[PDB]
């Protein structure tokens, strides 16, 4: 069901949380090579999370599950913020700008954290 599909999406999001915090440890240790690889992994995970989220929202719409559609619109809006800041983070890494990278790393955390009470609400609506 859409619910199992959201569980699969939730797991992929958690995988990105795991890799992100392991990437944040590398960065603070100055292990740039590991960071470069982790950032490639994270993008691949976020891109796959986005795809499971879009399919879930489209399916909620085809089902007419108005509340789930509302919440998923709100979720996908927060999700595009993460994308924007994530792409700037990667750009700061490319540029060698550690000050901007640190800042973007903190932003994503508050973007991910804030967007979590919604994520649990979607589970319960689908
Ligand atoms: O905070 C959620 C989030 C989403 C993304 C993202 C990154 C790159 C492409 C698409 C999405 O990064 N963080």
């Amino acid at each position: 069901s859409v619910k199992s599909e959201y569980a699969e999406a939730a797991a992929v999001g958690q995988e990105a949380v795991a890799v992100f915090n392991t990437m944040k440890a590398a960065f603070q240790n100055g292990d740039k090579e590991a960071v470069a690889q982790y950032l490639a992994r994270l993008a691949s995970l976020y891109t796959r999370h986005e795809e499971l989220l879009n399919r879930i929202l489209e399916k909620a719409r085809r089902e007419g599950n108005k509340e789930a559609v509302t919440l998923m619109n709100e979720f996908t809006a927060t999700f595009q913020t993460g994308k924007s800041i994530f792409n700037a983070m990667v750009a700061a890494f490319k540029n060698g700008d550690d000050d901007s990278f640190e800042s973007y790393l903190q932003a994503l955390e508050k973007v991910t954290a804030k967007g979590e009470t919604l994520a649990d609400q979607i589970a319960k609506a689908l």
